[PDB]
Parts: C-alpha cells; sequence; structure tokens
DNA sequence: AACAGAGTGCGACAC
DNA sequence: GTGTCGCACTCTG
C-alpha cells in the first residue's frame, strides 16, 4: 500500500496523488512553464480561480501516459482518476471498524443549531465522509515532505527490551498489525533499538509510546515555540457558537525519510520493526507536527489551535458552518484525518484545554470542580506536592489564591524526607481552599483591540492585583502575592509598589501592544518620585525598577477611591 | 520596471540557495559535495565546478524553461510620484532641475518600487555565529491578532524574495509586535538574549539618499543561520540576511558602505542615510551619477521616499544641515535657584567659587517674598562665571587610557552635558531645543540631549569604554534588567537599546542637578 | 521506565 | 540582600 503514486515528468520524479474529487490532472507549475496553452477553464480551488489548461506527456507507475493538465499550488500532482483506467485503489480493512454514523448523530443531537440548521450540519458530515476515523488506529498520510529528524552527530546506544505490561500486550498487537497494514511499521533491522513502553488510557486500550530517552540525548530539540495553553486560554474568543475539533493520531501521519528511520527502531515479540512517521516518545515529535497545523489554519480567523485540538466560535450559525467546511477541506486536501468522536461541533459551551467555554465565559469543569473535593490529606512530599500541583491550576480564578496556598506549601521545607508535618489545623486550611474554588467566579477574555485595566491593592501581610478589559465587569484573571520576609518591612506605598512590580511583569505580555492603565490607592506618582530617601525603607535596586514604570509610554496611572484597608 | 530573481536549486539530496548570472556557462557548487545531475526547482538534468561560497550559480542555457518575470510582491510605491516630489522639493535653477529628473529616470532600477524589497550584496557572506556557548532557546507569548496581518504580509514578500526560509532551528528569538503611525504594524526581533552570546564587530548644496533595508542585503553564512531563528504562527523562519535587531549587523551594515565609497570624498554615511555635499550643482549630479552606480554595481537598492536632495537644507543625524554655554536673565528666585543648584558641583574644582558665588546668596536673602530685585550688575558677574569655566580653568586634556564619564541635564529650552575622565571635565556642550523639541515632554528633552551627548562621546571616547549620567532612570534599569521581566520594550527603547547592548558603555542615574526653570541661552 | 509546552514553588550557589 | 537555574508537582495535547 504506498498510497502515493510515483510520477515521472520530464525525466524528474515526484508524487502522485489519486484524488477522486479531481476533475482534472494537476502538476506543479514549474514543469508547464515551457508547454503551451491549449484552454482556458474555471478550475475548482480553495480559494474556483481560473486557470489555463495544458496537454501533457507523462508517464506513472512507469507506464507512460498522457491527457490535459493543469497548474497546481503544490509540489506533488494531483491525479484525475479518470486519467489511469487501469489503477484502482483498493478500500481500507484494518481490525474493528468504528460507529461513525453513530458519531455523526450523536454529534447533530447534542449540536444547539434548529433543525432546519440540523440538517445543514447533517449533510454536511455525510459529505465529508472521507474525513473522520473510520477504523482504529487509522492514520492519515501528510502531503509534505518527509521530516529527517536523525540530526545526531552521535550515535545512539541500542536498548534491550525492557517487561511489556501483559494487560497490553493484546492492545499493541492489534495496533501493530493495525500500523503494519497500512505501512506506518516496517520489519527491518537496525543498528539502534528502543523499548516500547506502553501508557495505559481510561478505556481499556493501550497507546504505542516508546522509551526515546536514549535516542533523545543524541538528538537537538527543535527550539519552535508553538504550545501556549494559556496563551490560548486566555486569549480565544467566546461568540455564541463554539466547536472543537481534534485531529486522531496525528504523529502518524507526518512522513519520515528513510535514512531517518532507523533511530526510531524497536523490537516486538522477536522482530525488530522501524517506524514511518513520527513516533510518539520522541522529543522533536511534538514541534514538528503542532508546526504544520498550526501553519495550515493559520489563516483561519478567530481559530485557536493547540498541538491536535481546534477551537474556534462564531456569532451566527450562518458563518459558523461557512468556516467549518472550510476548516474540513484545508484538513482533507493536506492529508490529516479527525476523529468525530473526539470532537464536538456547535454548542452554547464546549470544554478546551481544561475548561468549560461557557456563554457567559471561561470557568472551571465540572469535572476538575469533582477532582478537587475527592482528595484526602497528604501523607508523604510526593502527595502534597500532587495536591499543591492540582490547586495551581485554577490559581487565576479567586482573587486571594496565593494567600491560602502559602501555609500548604511552607511544609514542603519544616518536613524533612518525604515525611510531613500535617495539622488538623492544616486539613482546615485544605477545605478552605476546596470551597472557595468550589464557588469561585467565571472568567474573562482579553479583548485584543482593548486598552487593558490593572486595579490593584495591598493589605499589611500580602498583595491582590486583578485584570480587566477597560470598562469590563469581569475579570480576565486573579493574582496576589505574599510578601516574604524582606518585603513585609516596607512602608504601606513600599508594598503597594511592589504588588505593582508584580503585576506589571504579567501585564505586560496580556496587553498585546495594546496601552495600560493603573488604578491604584496612590494619590500621585509624581510625589513617590521625591518621597525623601530616609523615608524609603527598601533597597535601591528595587526603586529603579519602581520609577521606570514612571517612564515607559505604554502605561498611565490613575488614582481610584475604592476599596481601601488595612 | 523591477529587476530580476534568484531560483531555490538542490543538488545531492541537500538544499541550497541558487542564483542566475548571464555570463558563464559553467554552474558552480560548493565544493564540500564533491569528496553532475541535479533538480533546480523540480525538473532535473546534468555541467559544474566549484564555487566561492555556500552558494550556487546556474547556467542560464541549462534551463530553457525558465524565463524570469519582474520583480512581483504585495504593495507597489509610487515610483514616479516619489520621483517629482524630489524634484520638486529641490530648491535649485529649473533647467538642471529637469536634467536631474532625467537623470533620476534614467535609474529606474536602483529604486524600490515595492514594498518590503530587498537588495543583494555579491559581497562573501557574513558568519556571524561568532560566539563560543549557544544562547539558550527562548519563550513565545500569543500575539495581537490585529497585528497579524501586517506583519504576515511583511514575511510573506520576505520569503518570496528568499530572505525568511522556513527551518528548524536549535535556537529561538522572541518576536513582539508594535503600532505604527498608520493602522499597520512592525515586526520587532528580541535579540538581546541572542546579542549576549557573541562578539561585537558641508558646503551649499547638500543632499541626503537613505538606503532601503540595507541589513536585508547582506547574505549571511549558511552555519550561522540558524542562530537568528524565530518562531511565527508555529513555524520557526530562519533569516538568510542580517536580520535588523542583531548585534553586529548595522557594524557589518555600514563598514560595507564606507568601503564602497572609500575612494569619493567628502561622503558621510551614518547607519541608513548617505550624506553628500557640493560647491556648485554641476558637480553635485556628477556625484550622483558616481554614487548611484556604485550602488547598483555593489547591489543595494535605495528609497526615493525616504530621500531628499538638491536642498539648501536637509536633516542628518538628527540635526540640520545649514547652508555652509551663556544664559538669560532670571524673572523670580526660582529662576536664580535653580541657577544655583546647576553650578553647585562646580565648589570643588574651582578655588575662587565662594566670593563668586556670594552676589547669588546676598540677593537670594535680601529680596524677602518671591519678587527678586536682579541687578544689571549681577547679570554681568554671570557673563564672566560663563566665560571662565569654558576657556582654560582646571580643565584635564583628554586621557585615551582611562574611560569617559558624561553627566548630561536638560533645561526646558536648553540642554547641558559634561564630559569628566573617569578631578574637573574636560568640555561642555549646549544644545537649544527647536520648535518641534520645545513642545517635548521633559523626559523626551532630556532623551535628545542624550543621544547628541553620546554622539560627541564616541567622539571623544577614541575607543574607550563610556559611562553616562542622567536624570533618565529606566535606562539603567534597561542595562541590568532580570530575565524573569525581561519582556518587550517600548519604541523608544529599541533605538536605545542597540546603544545600550553594546557591552563597553554604561547608564547610570545619580539624582543631580534639578533645574526645572532654566532661563533659555542668549539669542 | 515516553514527549513537548504552560504554571508554580523551593533551594543551593553566584554575586 | 537580588538573581540564576536546576528540581519537584500539576494541567494540556
Amino acid at each position: 500500500p504506498l498510497l502515493q503514486l510515483p510520477v515521472e515528468v520530464k525525466k524528474t520524479e515526484l508524487n502522485g496523488f489519486w484524488d477522486t474529487g479531481a476533475q482534472i490532472t494537476c502538476i506543479p507549475e514549474a514543469f508547464l512553464k515551457e508547454e503551451i496553452p491549449i484552454g482556458e477553464a474555471q478550475i475548482k480551488t480553495l480559494h474556483t480561480k481560473l486557470q489555463s489548461v495544458y496537454y501533457l506527456k507523462f508517464k506513472v507507475l512507469g507506464r507512460k501516459v498522457e491527457a490535459e493538465v493543469t497548474t497546481s499550488p503544490f509540489d506533488y500532482v494531483i491525479i484525475s482518476p479518470s486519467d489511469i483506467p487501469w489503477y484502482k485503489p483498493q478500500p481500507l480493512e484494518l481490525t474493528v471498524k468504528l460507529p461513525v454514523q453513530d458519531f455523526k448523530k450523536e454529534l447533530i443531537n447534542k449540536a444547539n443549531i434548529n433543525n432546519e440548521e440540523k440538517k445543514q450540519l447533517a449533510k454536511l458530515l455525510d459529505k465529508y465522509d472521507v474525513l473522520w476515523q473510520q477504523w482504529e488506529n487509522q492514520v492519515g498520510h501528510r502531503k509534505i515532505p518527509p521530516h529527517n529528524i536523525a540530526t545526531g552527530t552521535v550515535a545512539p546506544r541500542p536498548q534491550r527490551q525492557y517487561h511489556i505490561n501483559t494487560k497490553a500486550k493484546p492492545s499493541i498487537q492489534q495496533v501493530i498489525d493495525d500500523l503494519l497494514k497500512q505501512g506506518v511499521l516496517i520489519k527491518q533491522t537496525s543498528v539502534m533499538n528502543t523499548p516500547i513502553y506502553p501508557v495505559p488510557k481510561p478505556d481499556g486500550k493501550w497507546r504505542m509510546v516508546l522509551d526515546y530517552r536514549a535516542v533523545n540525548k543524541t538528538v537537538p530539540l527543535i527550539g519552535a515555540q508553538n504550545q501556549h495553553s494559556l496563551g490560548i486560554l486566555t486569549n480565544l474568543v467566546r461568540q455564541k457558537y463554539k466547536s472543537t475539533i481534534d485531529l486522531s493520531n496525528g504523529f502518524w501521519a507526518h512522513p519520515i525519510t528513510k535514512d531517518s528511520q532507523w533511530i526510531t527502531a524497536f523490537t516486538w515479540e522477536g522482530k525488530q520493526h522501524v517506524w514511518t512517521r513520527l513516533p510518539q516518545g520522541f522529543l522533536n515529535s511534538p514541534a514538528l507536527f503542532t508546526a504544520d497545523v498550526v501553519d495550515l489554519l493559520k489563516n483561519i480567523p478567530g481559530i485557536s489551535v493547540y498541538v491536535d485540538d481546534i477551537y474556534f466560535s462564531t456569532e451566527t450559525v450562518s458563518e459558523h458552518l461557512k468556516i467549518l467546511e472550510k476548516v474540513f477541506k484545508i484538513l482533507l486536501e493536506a492529508g490529516y484525518i479527525v476523529s468525530l468522536k473526539k470532537s464536538a461541533l456547535l454548542r452554547y459551551e464546549v470544554t478546551f484545554l481544561g475548561f468549560s467555554i461557557t456563554q457567559t465565559g471561561r470557568g472551571l469543569t465540572s469535572e476538575f470542580k469533582d477532582k478537587i473535593q475527592n482528595i484526602t490529606s497528604p501523607r508523604t512530599l510526593k502527595e502534597l506536592q500532587s495536591i499543591l500541583g492540582l490547586f495551581n491550576f485554577a490559581r487565576n480564578f479567586v482573587p486571594n489564591f496565593s494567600e491560602i496556598i502559602k501555609p500548604l506549601y511552607s511544609l514542603i521545607s519544616t518536613a524533612e524526607g518525604n515525611n510531613i508535618k500535617w495539622t488538623s489545623e492544616h486539613t482546615r486550611y485544605l477545605e478552605e481552599i476546596v470551597s472557595a474554588l468550589n464557588h469561585a467566579g467565571n472568567l474573562e477574555q482579553r479583548d485584543n483591540e482593548s486598552p487593558l485595566v490593572v486595579k490593584l491593592n495591598a493589605s499589611p501581610k500580602t498583595g491582590y492585583i486583578r485584570y480587566y478589559n477597560k470598562g469590563g465587569q469581569k475579570p480576565i484573571a486573579y493574582a496576589s502575592h505574599v510578601f516574604t520576609n524582606t518585603e513585609l518591612k516596607f512602608t504601606p506605598l513600599e508594598k503597594l509598589l511592589v504588588t505593582m512590580h508584580k503585576a506589571l511583569i504579567k501585564a505586560i505580555d496580556l496587553a498585546l501592544g495594546q496601552p495600560i492603565e493603573v488604578y491604584s490607592p496612590i494619590i500621585s506618582m509624581q510625589k513617590l518620585q521625591k518621597t525623601p530617601l530616609p523615608e524609603r525603607k527598601a533597597l535601591s535596586t528595587r526603586w529603579i525598577t519602581w520609577l521606570s514604570y514612571l517612564e515607559d509610554p505604554r502605561i498611565t496611572f490613575y488614582y481610584d477611591k475604592t476599596l481601601p484597608d488595612l
């Protein structure tokens, strides 16, 4: 199974894709630049442009052929099937077929559109039936040149395979046989060999990931920075109708060069196999994959893609359906497929990257709220760091989070070894955290076209910070700073100022080039510049940071006569 | 009428940039491969030799199917309307003005007719990875969505010319966008973490011709490209040329034009501008053709919009190129009081200061209230204190071995800088604020007087380190700023970042000499 | 016995 | 003191 056909043009060799939807064979423009056009016809593209028809001879699979071609936007050949009536690809048969008709039916009934709009929806999914995952372990075929992932200078030491869990050996076995049939795996001896280590899932199945740490040591990390879960969450748009589309087995769609394949080798039940697409557990497999998908969809407005999960939102369902179809088409020509089960399209609210995007705003999921009620008091340091780490996820949703978490954070230094000094008063602290997070509010998004309002204030012990959009009533996020020992000795103004400094470090990124406005209990900034030196208790290096903000043009300050306290 | 362009090549599973020269029928390729048959643009054919650089020369006789086309970007500037403006702005005699128009039109290949158009120097490419330890890759935050299509069009244009290519690198530099005056945005590359790992490298008729994006005309070697990488729309983009914001890119840029024009006397280039002056209009036009020819042959392109010529007045280095201390008397006690503070530094290095300064103290005390009476004799006793300080009073000569300390400050209408040597100063400075500068904020006033104090500083330094002392604070914070709070900077602080990234000069704030109300200099 | 990003705090050592 | 940079844990795909 090639699923890409060797095509030879002008004594050169490209790849030809057999497109049923191709009314005409296209061809890269570099080959038609010397030929004479024979006709002009409107040609269907993603963005129906009028192209010119040619007459060219070439050969596919080695057999001479010839017909009417046209210029292609890509470096590969789109093939009208009528141009090669002798060739016919066979269908696709793996192990377990999925209930794709059930996936569609489920996805429509959950859709928040009307019955007339629901019909428009139902037609669209039956139309792109070729786009949805139809078998277990079905992989797409990305039409990009293969990656050379073996960018190393020193060779890695081969690993002896260690123990595979017996409970996983049937699950991997089907995957390997399913991946072998689609050409993803190849039986091949190799210099390198790495251990296959399945990771569990909530369902009885198991994942194909491998201990690639030895290989990872000899390969440099790709420096691209295209995963920012917070930046997406804080900057996505939240109109009426929202939807998420989950790519399926995205790694296994990116081809890797043959010379780069040996580094992926692993041993399974006696024989040594070699990956052909980006394997899982490899250090550059994320950065390479997520680069391609985020590059593909950049021009789709209002979109947000995290690795293989795609969110967007519009106000009217009519536009949502147009953009949705545009997305499906871009994925299909690219060679990607979509898991319909993992995705949900058209709802007043949907959960994205661990938060629920309700019609009112970004909030904590019910699934998370159950996660935190169901914790017991910790017994070891690792347990303390897990309860702390889970709590930390929700930090932005309560005005004074950094207070109630401090008594728990302090317990890890006083603890010696893994044993910890938990008290009845300590458990009480744990309960207060959960109740505030239980009753925690709903968070706003960042208006990328409006100034950033940052309202700050401080008490003798800690300093509080809330962010808003100019005139916005619900905050984007909460923050607060516990004054350390050295900060406590500061004058009340210097406490306000070290609170402001810790805000602006964050608020500079939050503005996205917009202006910034500061509301504070400080009457005038100019009197602060001339505060007597025998009055300022903090060091001079802390006062150059604070005074520098008065010189930044992107920020102005304001006095707000609201909520003083001490 | 835009000019020709290069073509992508690839030989033996190796990606390379390729260039077309009409002359040679012998292609040449880097020798490292040759321990014949290869593809260019996708089509493949076979007669080569070795090349001087990592670049490839193609034989045009080898690829008949390829006929180059005029250069096409996204936005075409009105080249003729720029040409007529420089004609109409030329305060020169009319028949000569028409003759210059004829010369300007003759070189439609030197001017830029395309937004974000780049040139190309046939110089050997620059090895800019001259550090020893690699910079730590840097993280990136989400970009303002309104800023993306502006930057995307700029990147799309740079990709089509081959300036930017999509390549994965080990390193990564942040990118932050900033508003332009119009509705578009501008891309900034925050190369500080990169910069810290690499070693640092007049008459009647006047004119200023300004090269356009000269940085992007300098090829950089292939093994030095990885360090320039930034991540746009989730893919890493690598520069094939000197990037804006790199350390040694301004130095390597202007060092090329001064040597291009080394044989022409009287030139004065600064970063991106070119300065020439002549006695007549006949000589002025003869040098234009001489200078324009060198630029074309080398490979730059100049923007007619940003240039000015044949004017009795031009601007250059922030000043006015015209044709070919002291104060004003005080009115209230506040003016006189800020005078005493100005010269309070001099009590240390001047022997007879107490007696000269005694007039001032007596006037402040005798006249109660805010209404001061200052006799016309007091005005003359300041006339001596000015002239006494500048002439020769305890002024040490510049020591070429020691670093230079410069303390600057400004009044509302005038600016006052001074220079020491790591017991008394070297020399003094004075700037009167123009009508545009007079409307600035006191910070902005105190800021132009630093630029000007720094042009003389780099002159009087003779290469030594520099220490700047001003009432500007964020200068010193920007100098040493901890990396958790590094972040992005506002437009004004970028130009001074270029000065700041210099490991030789250091900025300080000392809090001395306030003078909010000092009467201006004499007219 | 896997990967990458985001986030947080702690903590030994630097200066 | 302020500051680096490695570690721990959590979340996301």
